[PDB]
């Protein structure tokens, strides 16, 4: 059983694609070694196809089956609603890809009769037809990176695979409530996406302290999406089907699974057949939910197979953290070998073999880690940080070129307490946004895979919700964190942190000189910048402001939209 089959027709672009950065004063202002920064393109898709195309040998044992039955019994608890066409339409991102059938996301949100009548038609088809493979498009994705310390080798583009806009809206009607509700119900504490960054570090610490002699390790699968077998996707359906479901919801899930999720034909931008998928599609609604469940299940079973004791995992799609009781240095390494041997039998080998860790801080997952800092009162605070290379590289791209998804905004929101996000990112973009009249224009960003639409001037509020107000006061970051940040500036050619401090003094002055929510941006975001730091107090409409069901689940490649909060 092969993950993909190719006819030889190319993965084709729809427009021109820029690779290298353009040299302009504003990006220079941030980053100097321009030629360290690249965007991916169609040209490398070939390469990506090679990494992602293989055969899958799966062998399931009793541990796996036991864990499934356990997961399923929890899933039996769920009652999931069928969404209305309207409800589902309003979950569609305004810039989601337009349909083959003469209407785009705008029309769907407007509930254009062409759109809703097509969607109704696509819905009925899921009820009438139970086997005909549903068309998907395959595209090379445009993502920006910094090149490897390994000379001049670049990641090839990733491949997105997604059904037409009308299918996608149906997917929401059928499966949205499921995909939002079930993972927590089945996986409890282990379900990553139920956690704000603050809550995620909380859970990791409390877990780490709850052990007598702790021992954590990160796991990650070489192309998880290709390792997802047809069987995996039907197992995953069997979990979903344990929900109380509307009859048409049950069939829709039944049809989507056979027709779309287990695989199907791949069409390119030009309309020709590239071939066939027998693994997970990156761009369906159930991708993140599927990946997480599948990973949780395979992982959980692999512990019991390697007799690790008191495992507590955190799962975010493909990304797996595990913290457990240690059996001694030499044992641990041997058990972790066996974990991997199990996962591999379940068709999920790792990129790089897990290595046991005896400090929580050295464990990295979802590209991020726990680091330590202190607040005003000097009492020691835990927060979530990241190697700033890729964030800064993208910040330099989105400065010198208009991007659909403003990644820098996402990172400030998410990594608000971190060193580099405050001193470099915040300063750089509030500088730009002030020069060009544009603090109030709402910008599109991406949190946990869902598209959000946020105004810069609501950042003190938002940051306070997620990380608390202490995220405006942290000051004594760990040596290793400062060492890592500093070495990253040297790599990309970013002016050392000293430099941003005055760029930021100027910068808190511009904002106080303007009142309103603009001023409390200056005051709160840049209290690290003045040497005569004033005190900070819980902002008014700044949590009890706007609330919702935001950070309750992930929708990576799931086409989900929240202007929420
Ligand atoms: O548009 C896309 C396409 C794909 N993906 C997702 O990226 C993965 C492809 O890449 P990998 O799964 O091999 O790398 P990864 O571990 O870094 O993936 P993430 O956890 O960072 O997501 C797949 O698991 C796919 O679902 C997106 O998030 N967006
Ligand atoms: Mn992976
Ligand atoms: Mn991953």
């Amino acid at each position: 059983s092969m993950s993909y089959t190719w006819t030889g027709a190319l993965i084709t672009p729809c427009a021109a694609e820029e690779s290298k950065l353009p040299i302009n004063p504003l990006s220079n202002s941030l980053l100097r070694h321009h030629n360290m920064v690249y965007a991916t393109t169609s040209r490398s898709a070939s390469l990506r196809q090679k990494k992602v195309t293989f055969d899958r040998l799966q062998v399931l044992d009793d541990h796996y089956r036991d864990v499934l039955k356990e997961m399923k019994a929890k899933a039996s608890t769920v009652k999931a609603k069928l969404l209305s066409i309207e409800e589902a339409c309003k979950l569609t991102p305004p810039h989601s890809a337009k349909s083959k059938f003469g209407y785009g996301a705008k029309d769907v949100r407007n509930l254009s009769s062409r759109a809703v009548n097509h969607i109704r038609s696509v819905w009925e088809d899921l009820l009438e037809d139970t086997e005909t493979p549903i068309d998907t498009t395959i595209m090379a994705k445009s993502e920006v990176f910094c090149v490897q310390p390994e000379k001049g080798g670049r990641k090839p583009a990733r491949l997105i695979v997604f059904p037409d806009l009308g299918v996608r809206v149906c997917e929401k009607m059928a499966l949205y409530d499921v995909v939002s509700t079930l993972p927590q119900a089945v996986m409890g504490s282990s379900y990553g996406f139920q956690y704000s960054p603050k809550q995620r570090v909380e859970f990791l610490v409390n877990t780490w302290k709850s052990k007598k002699c702790p021992m954590g390790f990160s796991y990650d699968t070489r192309c998880f999406d290709s390792t997802v077998t047809e069987s995996d996707i039907r197992v995953e359906e069997s979990i979903y089907q344990c929900c109380d479901l509307a009859p048409e919801a049950r069939q829709a899930i039944r049809s989507l699974t056979e027709r779309l999720y287990i695989g199907g034909p791949l069409t390119n931008s030009k309309g020709q057949n590239c071939g066939y998928r027998r693994c997970r599609a990156s761009g369906v609604l159930t991708t993140s939910c599927g990946n997480t469940l599948t990973c949780y299940l395979k992982a959980t079973a692999a512990c019991r197979a390697a007799k690790l004791q008191d495992c507590t995992m955190l799962v975010n799609g493909d990304d797996l953290v595990v913290i457990c009781e240690s059996a001694g240095t030499q044992e641990d390494a041997a058990a972790l070998r066996a974990f991997t041997e199990a996962m591999t039998r379940y068709s999920a080998p790792p990129g790089d073999p897990p290595q046991p860790e005896y400090d929580l801080e050295l464990i990295t997952s979802c590209s991020s880690n726990v680091s330590v800092a202190h607040d005003a009162s000097g009492k020691r605070v835990y927060y979530l940080t990241r190697d700033p290379t890729t964030p800064l590289a993208r910040a330099a791209w989105e400065t010198a070129r208009h991007t659909p998804i403003n990644s820098w905004l996402g990172n400030i929101i998410m990594y608000a307490p971190t060193l580099w996000a405050r001193m470099i990112l915040m300063t750089h973009f509030f500088s730009i946004l002030l020069a060009q009249e544009q603090l109030e224009k709402a910008l599109d960003c991406q949190i946990y895979g869902a598209c959000y639409s946020i105004e810069p001037l609501d950042l003190p509020q938002i940051i306070e919700r997620l990380h608390g107000l202490s995220a405006f006061t942290l000051h004594s970051y760990s040596p290793g964190e400062i060492n890592r940040v500093a070495s990253c500036l040297r790599k990309l050619g970013v002016p050392p942190l000293r430099t941003w401090r005055h760029r930021a003094r100027s910068v808190r002055a511009k904002l106080l000189s303007q009142g309103g929510r603009a001023a409390t941006c200056g005051r709160y975001l840049f209290n690290w910048a003045v040497r005569t730091k004033l005190k900070l107090t819980p902002i008014p409409a700044a949590s009890q402001l706007d609330l919702s069901g935001n950070f309750v689940a992930g929708y990576s490649g799931g086409d989900i939209y929240h202007s929420l909060s």
